[PDB]
């Protein structure tokens, strides 16, 4: 009689359950059930080049009527142990574009089951996916990139169920407290749509993250010494003439730590069939420190036909190769910027 | 009566698993029960040679007819709950080329189970699968791979179940579709057989992809870097003999780079006996960059007798190199090619 | 009646279990039960940098009271296998910030369950929980770091559960017997509060650390090769200026060492984009290795029309070099102290 | 009763399992059931020196009489739904080198279970299992591995159980289409034998197999470029004693490189403490080029003092050195071949 | 009656486990019951620094009375099916120090039950257990290490359970046949006791191995690489001092070849806050090369204002550099042996 009789309650979740059908969905062969969709976003923990992917984690709630489990006497909301959802029905939903997701057992099963007097039915999970997220690197590490998260009904048409994000433009949560090292959160978007497989119409529900990568670490990784190693190999045009094995020794010296600098991105980035940003910085720095090396075995070279010319050469690069370096990065930093 | 009634249904969905054994195959005892096929391409993942394997995850739908469950009075396609699949029979189809795969279950179980009036169901599931796939990479990275998928029944036999592709070469969708960022998707085909063993004859379905792959990677990963040491080993030849330490670090610093970059590749790939293009140029690339120092070892020889001939073994060496270096990559690139 | 009359308590524990409902909390529709917890804390398998978090190993006890389970006639506490655990009610607490954590199942699964006469049930756990630890490295090697352990109740609120540390600071043992190969353990809180999502309140229990890292390790490693690379360029100031070829190759040297000293310390860490105090020193060094070289090559460029002025300045530098270095140490060590 | 009628194959069925205990071996208590096995080799996936294991899938088939799954009425074998292994006995057969070993389970678990009229039983399933392989690497890589899968019965001794291998030498099929990139099958053995441990006496099964390495991969990468290189340090015993840029270029070259293909196999090997036979020819190789670097810096020292000893010395390695090398080529591949 | 007839012994089993509660320990409320332990290692399959564990394969056997699984008239000892495991009672057994243990389950679960008429149970598993095992890697790689296996009861204390070596100090076998590439085990140890935590005492067996690392590999793969270029410098030393070029790019590759020796060794081991015995050798050998460069550049620094003091230093660097690199390796090999 009174809601704090337990064996009162104990019989009222007996007579939902007696007869009950999980083979079916509520309101089976009428009116398609609607289905409303929370996610509060805990973290991104990952977002992955290498295997194009980025790894998520989100408390994912669905909201929807079976009126099979509508009770009467009871002023409260029956939240129930989560073992009773292998006895309800729940939605067939998927994410389409993920390829590793669980959901966290510990210290049970991470998932809620939440009944109401009118019969809605709350459906909670914590759960860990890993969504495909295929990026385009033409202007890494100045790239943007665009990863969504797609939600489905696996077996179910539009006929037979319905997708909504319950509250609107706020369904997400939890976006702007993700903590990202390399990147950071520009905007997200949420979509709802019906798409036409040879099978029927699904709902589908996609949440959109434009995320734009930092640049402070490659500015202190790979920038700043490719200016420094140019830099230094022009040091070597002040150097008086006469100093063959220090002039070559600074050539070589600077050709081969321009190209050590990044060995560090043949691990840190998939097999791409197209130059990057940073490929074409490098690419520029080691023509210029290639062409200080040839400029010097031109002047070693003309050095015996007429000793002022080559005082001349240094002359002239001490200027020539400092000013066109400066052109050439504000080109690139004007294109990538 | 009506299909609003959930009752009526429930006691018509009891009716058709009343007395139901999952044990026995459709018409047991009589002709075998024909299962058709379709496979709707999601992703490649990867491809991967040094594990010879690609990984594969698409939705794997079988279409088949099961008088007992066929049902009457209800004009509708019945979409039960995934978890109805463990009280039906389903064909013992597996991956007969595949080494390790999974269902997706999140947020339940990827499947779908649709009856029909005529006692027909259709069986889908979202499979993630790594098929093993041995390549010929005697042309790497210039190979043209072909990957496979076989598919068959791994108990029962041609007199108990046939397989084949429902809707013929349209049976397979998504090939087009799919972002493979280092190879390219040239054909696909489908393949409809049967195979002997000791225990009788099975039916195989085989789906066939001609991968081809692409070159930009390794032409700015591999062969450029190459082209590069090549030209700076020339380099020494402009430089004046006199300058011994000079044209001695640059021919000690060309060997050591053209190894390292062998090594490196010889690391990235797994131990085939035979021997791939790539580690052909970097063969013929390192044989250049010592005959450089091996010139420079010849001038030293001969100027103890003529100085004369000293100079012009350079100059003759400024056109022979690159002459040469010129003729073998274009043989190279047009033998490869 | 009898204590050895195993055959009495069967009949008793299954007259507990008689008419057991899983599914409904302890005083249903009444009070919040009050869960108290416990942690042993086994061992913190590793502190990852580059992941931000860290595996932790501990016997997770909880302690609450269900007046269904009380028993009488026995004075004396059973200790049940731990299968029953499966038939009782269990509080859904889980850790807020894990992302991979699961329960010992070898030989049985980790897990015990005890049983008092006035109705009170004890529940431990063995967990290996890998907790997300967000790190700001701004101060990093000599940063103090905060790692916390989350713990909440997935679907309950405040009106059905409530968390305490059973024993209050001592609620969590050893700690100080937990050998962090990097860090140093120097403090740990316990702090019970509760939070407000959309859904209502609920319980919140949070373990945190304050980890300070050693400092040896990386004095040894990322600290003393800078300074000796500075030294070494210093020794340059000594030498004449007449041998161009040993001062070039000492500052050549020593930029180059310092530059690939630079990416020694990055490949250890994230892709992180602010400026760490181990970045600002070895920026501090590059300049001080720059400036005596640049300082050599002004000597070279005007020492044959001013000698006099070539020697003063090589004798100021002499003097500056090591006090203005001295002065940078000084006030750099100060700022991260 | 018709074969057709599958209502008579299910009460068949069903009263064939109606008081089957699970519990109970065929013939408990009296002579031991014979359980003979086959064994269909799909692939061998790797074979790797650092792990000291191999991967193999297999179709492992059983073969044993059950009394009491005798039927009679039907003259067909009835090949059961593979969920049917679930309610019968089937032997704890287990592989005893195996560390990590599954079965596959998609679609459904590659598990077959086939009953005769007489009570036979037929058992197959599909295992991919890594099995340990302890390698003796005295001779790498002109080696001979002899890699064994043992098979066992875990709980049953020889009392209660016997193996065999059905089809005496034919029970294993399939190594002939193994296709392993680095190795070749030399040979397969099947023993059938008994052996004893502290808790009685057990039939074990052992399936060998002899794998030759292919050695064209070192021929390719080790081997050639080792001989190349000490033709290369010979060379320069023709240059003259007082070119000390070339030769000692030469000398510190073909040094270096040797080290680099010393290098090259040691990331791919265990850290056994033993010496290989490319440690061996490596070793042999770098002394030869040390030599012959040693030996210009003698010739070096004394060409001052000693110019005829030091031409004579010169021209005496001319022919020393090749014949030294020829003899070790000589000894070294009697030895390993 | 006989024992082949299966139903007498069904009736038996049927009638073993008919009243049997699981939940309750045998002697309930009586004295603990003894639980006596064998092991028979199969192998130790890895030992790793880097996480600092090591995987140990076991077949652990668990002996005690059950008055309760006594059966009479069958003279015989009932070996079960190993599901019978689930429907009996099995002590609580748990590895103190492990971190990620399986029980193997192909074919089927690797366990075993076996019922005496006096109602003695033994139990077998088989396990895979990642075992963690701390480390003092100070005198790496020469170090001698002691791992353990601790074996404990979960929830009963010492006065429900007891644990001891069953068959005395031979209750571990097959450690003499465990073959660890680089390792060797000296000794092993078995400890029985009881251990006091704030629930009571509990039993404790630890089982406890010495392994001594094989120092072979480090001779072929560090020590000499480095002993060889140290005496590549010695050679450098012997070359006539006007050579510039040679003895200068002797020095420099000598000095580069000493950086890069342990580069592959540091990637397998761990940031441990202490200087191990390789990293000193290779610090003294690094130091010595350094030093016989800049020996010769002070020699060729002043080797135009007396020839006579280059000649002087060069012959007694040619006698000092051999000594001092005998005596260091004197010092360092004594202190660590
Ligand atoms: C990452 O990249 C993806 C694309 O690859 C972006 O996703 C797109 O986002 C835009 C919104 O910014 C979507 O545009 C909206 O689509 C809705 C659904 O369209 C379907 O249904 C309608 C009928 O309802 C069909 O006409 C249509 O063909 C689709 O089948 C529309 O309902 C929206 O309409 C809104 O605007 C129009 C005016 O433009 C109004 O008239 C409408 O009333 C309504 O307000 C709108 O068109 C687009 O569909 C998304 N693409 C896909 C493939 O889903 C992500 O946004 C991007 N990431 C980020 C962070 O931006
Ligand atoms: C990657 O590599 C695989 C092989 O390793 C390729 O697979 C082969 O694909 C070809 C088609 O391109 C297959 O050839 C076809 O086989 C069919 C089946 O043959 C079975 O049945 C017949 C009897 O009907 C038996 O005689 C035979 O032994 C088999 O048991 C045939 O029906 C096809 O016949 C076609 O051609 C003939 C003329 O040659 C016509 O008369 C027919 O009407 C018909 O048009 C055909 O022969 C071949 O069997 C496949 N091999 C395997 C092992 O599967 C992949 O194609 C390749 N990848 C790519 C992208 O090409
Ligand atoms: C790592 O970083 C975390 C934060 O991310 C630190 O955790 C914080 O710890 C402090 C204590 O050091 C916490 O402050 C305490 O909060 C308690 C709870 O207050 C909430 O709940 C009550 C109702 O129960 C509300 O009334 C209140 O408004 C809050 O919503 C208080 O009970 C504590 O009070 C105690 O201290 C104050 C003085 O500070 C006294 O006046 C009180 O009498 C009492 O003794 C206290 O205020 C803080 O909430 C924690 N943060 C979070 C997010 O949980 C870790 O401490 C840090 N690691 C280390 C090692 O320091
Ligand atoms: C890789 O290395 C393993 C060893 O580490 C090899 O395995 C051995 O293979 C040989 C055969 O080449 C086996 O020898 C045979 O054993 C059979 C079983 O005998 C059992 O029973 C007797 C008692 O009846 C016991 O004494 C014995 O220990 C066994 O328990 C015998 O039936 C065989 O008999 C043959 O030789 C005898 C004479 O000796 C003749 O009279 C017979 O007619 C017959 O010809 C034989 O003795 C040996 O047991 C295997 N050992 C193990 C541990 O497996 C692998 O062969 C090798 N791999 C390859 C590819 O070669
Ligand atoms: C790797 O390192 C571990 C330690 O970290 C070593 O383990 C220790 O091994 C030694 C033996 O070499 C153990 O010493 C023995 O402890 C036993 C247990 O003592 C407890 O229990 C008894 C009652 O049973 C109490 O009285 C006692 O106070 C303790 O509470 C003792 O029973 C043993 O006694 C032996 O010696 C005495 C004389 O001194 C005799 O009278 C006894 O009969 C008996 O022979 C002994 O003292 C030590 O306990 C182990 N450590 C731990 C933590 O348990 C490993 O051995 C090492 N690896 C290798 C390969 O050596
Ligand atoms: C609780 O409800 C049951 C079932 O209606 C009833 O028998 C019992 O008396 C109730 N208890 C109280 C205290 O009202
Ligand atoms: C629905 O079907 C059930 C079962 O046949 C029947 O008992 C019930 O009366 C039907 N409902 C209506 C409204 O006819
Ligand atoms: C089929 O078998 C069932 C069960 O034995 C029997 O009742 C029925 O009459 C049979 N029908 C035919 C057509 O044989
Ligand atoms: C085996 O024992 C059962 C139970 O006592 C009995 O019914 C049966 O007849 C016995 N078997 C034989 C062959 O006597």
């Amino acid at each position: 009689n009174d809601p704090g009789n337990m064996s009162f309650v104990k019989e009222t979740v007996d007579k939902l359950l007696k007869g009950y059908d999980i083979r079916l969905r509520p309101d089976f062969g009428g009116p398609p059930v609607c289905v409303g969709m929370n996610i509060d976003i805990a973290s991104i923990d990952m977002v992955s080049e290498v295997n194009m992917d980025y790894t998520l984690t989100m408390y994912f709630q669905q909201y929807w009527r079976d009126k099979r489990l509508a009770y009467s006497g009871i002023p409260l909301n029956l939240t129930l142990d989560n073992r009773v959802a292998d006895q309800l029905w729940v939605p067939d939903t998927y994410f389409l574009n993920d390829k590793k997701s669980f959901v966290h057992g510990v210290t049970v099963k991470n998932r809620m089951i939440r009944l109401h007097p009118d019969g809605t039915v709350l459906y909670g999970l914590r759960i860990t996916t890993t969504a495909a997220c295929m990026m385009d690197l033409r202007r890494y590490p100045l790239d943007e990139q665009n990863c969504t998260l797609e939600i489905e009904s696996y077996g179910y048409t539009t006929d037979d169920i319905e997708f909504y994000w319950r509250g609107g433009d706020k369904a997400v949560t939890g976006v702007e407290r993700i903590e990202l090292p390399q990147f950071s959160i520009v905007e997200h978007r949420l979509v709802s749509r019906n798409v036409v497989f040879a099978t029927g119409a699904y709902p589908r529900l996609s949440l959109s993250f434009r995320l734009k990568r930092n640049i402070g670490y490659f500015i202190l990784q790979t920038y700043m010494p490719s200016i420094l190693i140019t830099i230094l190999s022009w040091v070597s045009f002040w150097i008086n003439y006469d100093a063959s094995a220090a002039r070559v020794a600074l050539g070589i010296t600077t050709v081969l730590t321009m190209t050590t600098i990044n060995t560090h991105l043949r691990e840190t980035l998939p097999k791409i069939p197209y130059v990057k940003a940073i490929d074409m910085y490098l690419m520029g720095c080691f023509v210029f420190v290639f062409l200080a090396l040839l400029e010097y075995a031109f002047v070693n070279y003309i050095f015996f036909s007429q000793p002022a010319r080559a005082a001349a050469i240094d002359r002239w690069s001490r200027i020539v190769f400092p000013f066109t370096f400066s052109l050439f990065n504000l080109v690139y930093w004007l294109y990538y910027v």
